[PDB]
């Protein structure tokens, strides 16, 4: 039925880091688990002495790499499961997400004509915010495997602090795998292009994309023709990210490294802060202010230029390009109107932020059949609009942030597969928001690559 | 002071391999835990679907590098804790053990003048054999954290199948960390050598090694002066190994690649002295998997039998797939080893000859601790080298037990550690280990042996 | 008026090499200079103790590289002046030829999707065969600056053996320069693509080629995006070749190196043997049999399958792929009929030869205005036909052999510049056959690159 | 026994630079040939359009590497024939001189623990100063193959402007060859070290250097063991240099790159002891060109004047653009050098301090030959190092005269060369050179100096 853990050290914080961290977690914190302090402390004590998912050296490396995005010289690709589950944390599914993301990154690398830094939603994306604490069945809402259970049973939905330790054990495990995969041949560039050629061959819309797939093949053969040294072509770096929601988890995964000493959050390389949680004097923003990881903020349609600037000033006080990513998620019918003024006010500060586009969360809607769904064409249209805004202003479309899987699910309408509302019942397997399946995520990759080319 | 942690099914292995496997595991198995079989089946069912600790392509890469050891063109360095514990599975401890190993590997690379394959006793070394069924305090013996608890307490010593899952969790976590470390510049050659130079400053015997340390420093500077793209100098490959002993664990971590069947709890495993029953389940398991394998050869070993191991575990003549590990004792290796090497080189197979200068040189001190004398250890390595020099075969590698902690479990070395001192920091959970300073010392002496 | 040289050693040949070389030069030799033996010996003695233009190590390297062409995995680009002159042996003109050739090689590399081994007609192409010893003015025919003078003066046309030493001094000098250029930044791949982009921008037919120039730009940016190591991109190897015509020069430039000892001809990396000189028991073919350099044979429209095979057997006796290049030069109206049977008979021997195409020398004709000229469209058409033959037979179009310059001469009709017979008078500067100028050689590069793509 | 060889115009240099240049060359010039000025103009007109021996980007690359010498992070090695001859401009001789130089550079790279910039006296070193106007046989002095002939014969000694063109022809030919050699694996580090090991076998003093040779071998093996992409180990950069003396030649080889004016007969040139008249044409020429430049500083040098050279030849404070070359004598370098270094480091400019331990240590032996004692040479390098050690400045490089021929022109070394022996192979055309074995010997001793 269960395995067991014993309960025990960490070195003392510089007094200022202690004071600022304490000051930060004192502030109110939205969407937290409602569970006993007695027990959360115990779990935290376990987590305070485990090996971290990531290490500082990798996080400052990611920081430099992201600095190049902010300056206009690279492109950010963030993707993966909306909600990871302990039950799907298997080699096939991890391998599938890494695969999908890599396939997209080849196309975006060739189309942006510049590097793509590749960030997975993985090894920690186990918690989610909800708008209601009672879902559409009278049950306490599901909030991710880190908090409670998906199964629609009263007792499954109780907030269980032991999931804090499970969440880490899965996280670590998955990360161990992706490291391995990416270092050992799965991320070989020729092997991924091969899968892309397969997609063109068997997709219905193969013709739509054969020309560009071929041009990539030839720019790739060109490398061998010029006798380049192929070592950089045999691996790729995938970085872990998740939404920093459960502050009991994040605080327990903090560690102290350097160039004076600083707090890194080693549950991941980079975290972001959601629409529901970005309260400006709230605890998530203050926590972000204390950690050295690159951080993202979701910006929704109620966002105002002046506010946005307040985020930039609190999170990027030292003008470190790449430290802060602002992620727009307006919806295709609104991004062209709402985003331009925000970008004007922010670029006018002298701060170099990464303008990332989330074309997913502003475009959900309820199918006639009862499924949370997103139509492919609206997703494409929001990325289109994003690009138009940035071209018109002379600013860098920094990247994109999508929800995808390597499984061939049926959760988003449209795309080359003409997935109908009737088809959604076949393999609707998400534990929260609907995902672009393997074919739709790759097709979106091609389309955005054409936007990049212009 | 305890809290509990609750717990899909994918394809099963192909029926024909499941059949061969069932047949192989029906052989009797030594040293297995006495826990119920339904519980055990359950935990195995869990592990059968978790993400592996290693992936196959890494293992075939290791087989290639080891193939170069067997052919005489590289050298194997295998080291780490005797018995990993869950409570000492922390970032500092893993960091220090990786550190110590890398530090040895630098010196042995300069001295061997050939690559060193770096293998760590780590991520999975949670089970041990035991001779007695009742230990000195009248309790069930401690069999390793995979099986029971170290605490001298009736309940801690009960055999608990859930410790399988716990072990897996500690194994991947730790593995994850070494993967990150070796990729983020803890294995930057320049940095590791820096630590070695601090050691020459600090060590009571720093003068006996200033020469070789300086010579290494100048070969490194030499690489920089020749302007030689130092990317390969920024990272190292460290492989995971442990004694494959608990066949419930090892069998549940089997996974399928033509297609071969791999064990993805480690890159390589070995069969210990007490489990290599030629007709037992451990050797059979070693026959089925594709992982490299090692076998401990003790003083009771005969040439005739070693040949049986070659015929069994290297059927298709793959160089480096089998390592034979001498652990005789320094007063015995010179007599007992040469005949075995003779008989086995005769057969045509290319094996790795690896020296374990530790597990046959342990004695009990009047301070009450079980310990090992540094000089006896060094001397088994000296004898190992003298054997192979005499016979024209390749001295393949070492296989030592070490730590990065400044610990006090082995007598001697430059710190001249007394039996009085043993009580200071005797932190081991099983055998005594060379501490950080002693392991580096040994690396310098073995370095002189290779020149 | 003149500089002076003193007359002097070499080590003795293995007796078998001596015997075979003696046996070879005893055979009759066509198109030789008619000048005193007394003096030719003297010049030879000077040349027997000079530093060579090339060294053996480079020639066996070229041999391996050409082996890859024969096996179908690379492509051969040979080009340069028809006839070098001592008077045009200046840094600007050498730099111009290297430049032109490099520009072509970028395009052909990208279009073949495989390496291009780059061979210049340079540092030795100072002698030529003639069909008549009296030209159209009653003067002894001009035979290249190695033999006599271009100037139409009786005394200029006397065969002067001192030109053997001049020829070397210029050769060495030019080679010194190209080495330098190619090693020091002229052959940087980005710097050459830049010139190509300039061509597209200012050419009249820019539109014809903008798409492919852009695709090359993007496959080139792709390399940096993937973080390749750029050292191989900063230089390129250019090899010297010329027609081995004056056997007094070639024999004096022989040296003995290794893997038993062999005779290398170090006046160049590779030599070829012309239509006028390929007599099968003649001295040129026998000389080729003795040297270790890769060798080419010109094959004209009177060529027969069986003969061709005799060349292959004499020149490639050890079946060393890449050792022998057969160079077709039929003319566009004839290549499709004459070449296929030859290729059938030769491939049927088990020998792997490089099928190189010379679309120049079969397409000369006399303008209405009196200029030796070649029409661009016929040149293109012969390369087209060459490719068609090889596709139809499943054999490798190995390369091409053109006559080009970096100067903006007017010597070939047609191309994007619509160069008319009236325009030929402007800058007709060749010392023998008409050359594709810079723009026409690059346009031809694009067209052949499209044939390679198919 | 002679045969004769007969002989476009492109843009001229920009008028404003032609103006500055004419103004600079109107200064008086020492040691120039006494040949007619119309003939000379003609030959210059020829050279003004020929292909250069070097190209500018190579020169600015050299300026970068030398900038690293001046800053203390690299070391300069300059060596080759004293006086190149047309008749010894052969593949074997160039091959042997490049060989000898590379062989020294390997040892000095291991010993310096920093890159060595490798500069050869080659492709252009065809003119020499002379003290006497009438030599010992009562003939016009031999001024170098660029000017007249070595043969003791009234006619050979006439100053012949066509030897300009001849020299150019020999300079590019030779240059071509070194370019090919260094690019085709005569500069493959593994091969060059091989020759060094043959030397330790062969040399009468092979035992004094077996230690350092072995240590180098093991650092090389070390690079291979760390698996370090050895492309940069397959080739070397060798630069051409000569004493810029015949201003007709050097001026005709000027060529225009913002745009700078370069001298493309060599990568770098120097002004000798007899031509550095501060207000003369040689220093002026050095002011105008962008090439690196060196100046010989003799025993009559004063600190005050050296400063004038710095102010003149390094106006825009470019580190490494100017090298100052000490040639005092071993009994003099310790006294005479320190004040100069003092005065010049004072000025703020970063120069290269280079030791010429040869041109101030030459004496006539009773066998009649002019020669140099090996120990005196070594000792001027020792004193040079001791000076710079004392003052905290960087000992920048050496500047020796050597050959790859097994020649007998300098006394001493491991072969203990007697004055009896000098007559054996005294093949030089001017100063006596260290032979192949002696130059390598010197490299090992200087290597010990750098440690
Ligand atoms: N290492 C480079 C190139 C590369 C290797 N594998 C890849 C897979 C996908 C995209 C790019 C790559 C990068 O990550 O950009
Ligand atoms: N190219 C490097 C290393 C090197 C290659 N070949 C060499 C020969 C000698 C000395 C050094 C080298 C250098 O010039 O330093
Ligand atoms: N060195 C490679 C790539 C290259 C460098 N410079 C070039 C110039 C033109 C064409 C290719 C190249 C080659 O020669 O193929
Ligand atoms: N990567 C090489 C060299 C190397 C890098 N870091 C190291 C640390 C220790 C020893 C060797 C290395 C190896 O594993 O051999
Ligand atoms: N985990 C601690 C913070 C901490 C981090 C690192 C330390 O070294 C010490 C303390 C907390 O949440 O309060
Ligand atoms: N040059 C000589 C041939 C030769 C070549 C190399 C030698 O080493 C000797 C002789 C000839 O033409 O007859
Ligand atoms: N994912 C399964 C098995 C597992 C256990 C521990 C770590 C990783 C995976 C679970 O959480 O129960
Ligand atoms: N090492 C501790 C904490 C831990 C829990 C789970 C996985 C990894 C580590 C234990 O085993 O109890
Ligand atoms: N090309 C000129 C000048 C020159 C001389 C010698 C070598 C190279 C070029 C000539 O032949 O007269
Ligand atoms: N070195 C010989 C031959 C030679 C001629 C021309 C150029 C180069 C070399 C000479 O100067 O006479
Ligand atoms: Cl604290
Ligand atoms: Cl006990
Ligand atoms: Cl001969
Ligand atoms: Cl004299
Ligand atoms: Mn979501
Ligand atoms: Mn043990
Ligand atoms: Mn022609
Ligand atoms: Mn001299």
């Amino acid at each position: 039925m269960n395995w067991t853990v014993d309960i025990p050290s960490l070195p003392p914080l510089p007094t200022d880091l202690r004071t600022r961290l304490d000051a930060a977690l004192a502030k109110p914190a939205a969407q937290q688990p409602t569970w006993p302090a007695d027990q959360a402390l115990a779990m935290r004590t376990v987590l305070e002495s485990v090996p971290p998912v990531t290490v500082p050296s990798e996080i400052v490396r990611l920081q430099e790499q992201l600095a190049q995005v902010a300056k206009g010289e690279a492109f950010l690709l963030q993707g993966g499961d909306c909600a990871e589950t302990f039950m799907d944390n298997t080699e096939p599914h991890i391998r599938g997400n890494v695969r999908a993301l890599l396939q997209m990154a080849v196309v975006l690398t060739y189309g942006a004509s510049m590097p793509v830094v590749k960030v997975a939603r993985i090894a920690g994306q186990y918690a989610k915010p909800r708008s209601a604490d009672i879902d559409a069945l009278g049950l306490r809402s599901y909030r991710g495997d880190m908090i409670n259970g998906f199964a629609p049973d009263a007792a499954a939905r109780e907030h269980d602090p032991s999931r804090l330790v499970r969440a880490y054990a899965n996280a670590s495990a998955a990360m161990n795998l992706v490291r391995a995969l990416t270092s050992s041949g799965l991320a070989s560039l020729h092997l991924v292009h091969d899968w892309n050629r397969e997609f063109v061959r068997t997709s219905p819309a193969g013709a739509r994309y054969e020309a560009l797939a071929t041009e990539i093949d030839r720019g790739l053969r060109f490398m061998s023709a010029c006798g380049v040294a192929d070592r950089n072509l045999q691996t790729a770096e995938i970085y872990a990210s998740h939404e920093a929601l459960v502050l009991d988890y994040e605080r327990a995964m903090l560690r102290l490294s350097d160039g004076e000493p600083q707090l890194f959050d080693l549950s991941a390389h980079t975290v972001w802060i959601g629409e529901r949680t970005r309260q400006i004097d709230g605890a998530h923003i203050a926590f972000a202010q204390v950690i050295a990881n690159p951080v993202g903020v979701k910006l929704g349609p109620n966002m105002t230029p002046e506010l946005a600037v307040e985020y930039v000033e609190r999170l990027d006080p030292h003008n470190k390009p790449g430290r802060l990513t602002l992620v727009s998620r307006m919806g295709n019918h609104k991004v062209r109107d709402l985003l331009p003024p925000i970008v004007e006010k922010v670029q006018a500060t002298g701060h170099q932020v990464i303008w990332q586009c989330d074309p997913m969360h502003g475009n959900t809607h309820e199918s006639s059949t009862g499924f949370k769904t997103r139509h492919f064409d609206r997703i494409v249209d929001e990325v289109q609009g994003f690009f138009e805004v940035h071209r018109a202003l002379g600013t860098h479309p920094g990247g994109i942030h999508v929800e995808i899987t390597g499984e061939n699910v049926t959760e988003c309408l449209g795309g080359a597969q003409d997935i109908s509302e009737t088809d959604l019942a076949g393999r609707y397997e998400t534990a929260c928001d609907p995902r672009l399946n393997t074919q739709q995520s790759l097709e979106l990759a091609f389309l955005v690559a054409e936007m990049l080319r212009d």
